[PDB]
């Protein structure tokens, strides 16, 4: 029970530091883990397979609630992931100047929701450089396979 996913939509590296972060944290307590960039992901059973899912996705829209664009396909298509029964948790960048705050999360989540995921713990959501904020992400990380 040891295989964790991760995908990611990243535009400027935040996500995927983030993303590379957590990584660490589940491989150094004993997960065998693939992470992956959703541009390079098939949508169709992307998550057969593994015991956990984790989902990173930063927040855009010049004036709505966007996803990063790498993401948009598998989340369109999230019902062919095998996500029912699925224990999945999210993450993703953003900035607090903008009122939806990672809102990204909070639609990826809704929608794992609907398709019988189950959340294992709240979404992290980081304002700014995350480098500023890996004692989060490690805890983030830490608190999730805590709660499997
Ligand atoms: C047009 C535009 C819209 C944005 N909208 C949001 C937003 O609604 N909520 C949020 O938290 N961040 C928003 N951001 C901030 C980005 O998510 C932020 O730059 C993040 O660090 C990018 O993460 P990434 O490098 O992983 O893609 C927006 C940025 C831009 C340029």
């Amino acid at each position: 029970s040891a295989k964790a996913l991760i995908v990611y939509g990243s535009t400027t590296g935040n996500t995927e530091y983030t993303a590379e972060t957590i990584a660490r944290e589940l491989a150094d307590a004993g997960y065998e883990v693939d992470s992956r960039d959703a541009a390079s992901v098939e949508c169709g059973g992307l998550f057969e397979g593994f015991d956990l899912v984790l989902l990173g996705c930063s927040t855009w829209g010049d004036d709505s609630i966007e996803l990063q664009d790498d993401f948009i396909p598998c989340f369109d298509s999230l019902e062919e992931t095998g996500a029912q029964g699925r224990k999945v948790a999210c993450f993703g960048c953003g900035d607090s100047s903008w009122e939806y705050f990672c809102g990204a999360v909070d639609a990826i989540e809704e929608k794992l929701k609907n398709l019988g995921a189950e959340i294992v713990q709240d979404g992290l959501r980081i304002d700014g450089d995350p480098r500023a904020a890996r004692d989060d992400i490690v805890g983030w990380a830490h608190d999730v396979r805590g709660a499997i």
